[PDB]
C-alpha cells in the first residue's frame, strides 16, 4: 500500500570515446571477461582486433548468431568459462538483452555497450527473447539491472540518424505513459508504485527531447558529437529507461504492440512506432490543444511519422486498424494502466483522429 520502488543499473558511464575505457570498466570485476558482440560491431565499429590492445582484462570474445533466442542465450553460456568475472554485450538491443540473460543464467555480472541509441532498454532490467525465427517469445523479467551501462556517444554518431530519432520515439512516450501511470497509482515494472524521482526523470527525458532533439539531429547528421547529443544520448538511454521502468508504461506501448500484427509496420523501428502510439494516445486521453500541437510539432522537426502512412499503412482499412485495437486492449496490456478506461473502439477511433490530424498539418 503505497510503498513506491524505483530500480537502477549500478554505473551509468557516458562521453566520446568512452569506449576506451571499457578495459577499466571490466577490471572493476576481474580479470576474465567474456564477450557477446554483433558481427557488424565487431568488423566495423571496434574493429576486429580491437582487443587485442587489453592488458589487465582477459577477453573470450563471442560473435553473436543474430537473435536473442532462448537456444542462442543457451549457446553462448556453454562457452562461458567457471573463471569468467563478467559478462558484456556490445552492440544493438538483441545483443544486449542475450548478454543480460546470459549473465543471469550464470550469476555474473553484466556490462551493456550500446552502439546506436535507438531504444531505452539498455538500463532495463528486462531481456526480450524471440524464436529463432524473430517472432516474439517472452519476456524475461530479470533480477537486477546491468552493472554497468557504456555509452560512447562517438560510436552512437557514426550510426545513422534514423537509429537516435527512433529512440528520440520510444523516450517521447516515457513521459505520457508514465504521467498516466502516476495519476493511477499504477504499479511499474517491480510491482510497486514510481517514485517522485521516476516520475520526474520521465519529465526531464520529455523536456530535453523538445529542447535538444533537432541539435542532436544535425549533430548526427555530420557523425559528430555536441553536448547536445550528449543530452539527446542520455535522454533516450538513462532517463528514458528509469522513466518506462520505475514510472510505468501505459497507452503509447500498448498501441505499439497492437501495430506490430499488420506486417506493413515490421520494417519500421521500435521508436517510430512507439511515435505513432504517443500520438493517438494524446487524442485518447484527452490532451489539450497546446500540447498536441507541442507533440506533433517536435515529431515533424526531428523526422518522427504523424501519420499512418509513415508506418507503412497508407491507406489502411477500418478492419486493420480495429485488428490492431483490439491486439492494444487485450487484457493484460499496458493500456489498462491509464486512468480511464479504455476500450478497442476508442483506440481504432484516436488512431484514425491522430493520422486526420497529422495528414491536414502537412497538407496531405
Ligand atoms: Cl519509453
Ligand atoms: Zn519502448
Amino acid at each position: 500500500h503505497m510503498i513506491t520502488t524505483t530500480i537502477f543499473p549500478g554505473r551509468y558511464v557516458q562521453g566520446a570515446g568512452a569506449i576506451n575505457i571499457l578495459e577499466e570498466e571490466l577490471s572493476r570485476f576481474g580479470e576474465r571477461a567474456f564477450v557477446v558482440i554483433d558481427d557488424f560491431v565487431d568488423k566495423n565499429v571496434l574493429g576486429e582486433n580491437f582487443f587485442s590492445s587489453f592488458t589487465k582484462v582477459r577477453v573470450n570474445k563471442q560473435i553473436f548468431g543474430g537473435e536473442c533466442s532462448d537456444e542462442e542465450i543457451e549457446r553462448l553460456s556453454g562457452l562461458v568459462e567457471e573463471e569468467t568475472d563478467v559478462v558484456v554485450g556490445i552492440g544493438g538491443g538483441k545483443t544486449l538483452d542475450t548478454a543480460k540473460a546470459v549473465a543471469y543464467k550464470l550469476k555474473k555480472p553484466v556490462v551493456i555497450v550500446p552502439t546506436i541509441a535507438s531504444t531505452d532498454a539498455p538500463c532495463s532490467a528486462l531481456s526480450v527473447i524471440y524464436t529463432p525465427n524473430g517472432e516474439f517469445k517472452r519476456y524475461l523479467f530479470l533480477p537486477r539491472n546491468p552493472d554497468v551501462v557504456l555509452v560512447d556517444t562517438e560510436i552512437v554518431a557514426k550510426a545513422p540518424a534514423r537509429f537516435l530519432v527512433a529512440g528520440m520515439g520510444d523516450a517521447l512516450a516515457t513521459w505520457f505513459e508514465a504521467e498516466s501511470c502516476k495519476q493511477k497509482y499504477a504499479p511499474n515494472m517491480t510491482g510497486r508504485l514510481g517514485s517522485m524521482t521516476a516520475y520526474a526523470l520521465a519529465r526531464l527525458c520529455y523536456e530535453t527531447l523538445l529542447e535538444y532533439g533537432v541539435l542532436a539531429k544535425r549533430s548526427v547528421e555530420e557523425k559528430s558529437v555536441t553536448p547536445a547529443l550528449e543530452k539527446i544520448v542520455e535522454a533516450n538511454t538513462l532517463l528514458s529507461g528509469l522513466g518506462f521502468e520505475s514510472g510505468g508504461l501505459a497507452a503509447a506501448h500498448a498501441i505499439h504492440n497492437g501495430l506490430t500484427v499488420l506486417e506493413n509496420t515490421h520494417k519500421y523501428l521500435h521508436g517510430e512506432k512507439v511515435a505513432i502510439g504517443v500520438l493517438a494516445s494524446l487524442f485518447l486521453t484527452d490532451k489539450p490543444r497546446k500540447m498536441i500541437e507541442e507533440v506533433y510539432s517536435f515529431c515533424e522537426e526531428v523526422g518522427l511519422p504523424t501519420t499512418l502512412a509513415e508506418i507503412g499503412l497508407d491507406g489502411v482499412s477500418d478492419e486493420d486498424l480495429m485488428k490492431v485495437a483490439e491486439k492494444a486492449c487485450d487484457k493484460n496490456e499496458t493500456i489498462h494502466n491509464e486512468p480511464q478506461p479504455v476500450t478497442s473502439k476508442d483506440v481504432f477511433f484516436a488512431l484514425k483522429a491522430a493520422d486526420r490530424y497529422g495528414r491536414m498539418r502537412k497538407n496531405l
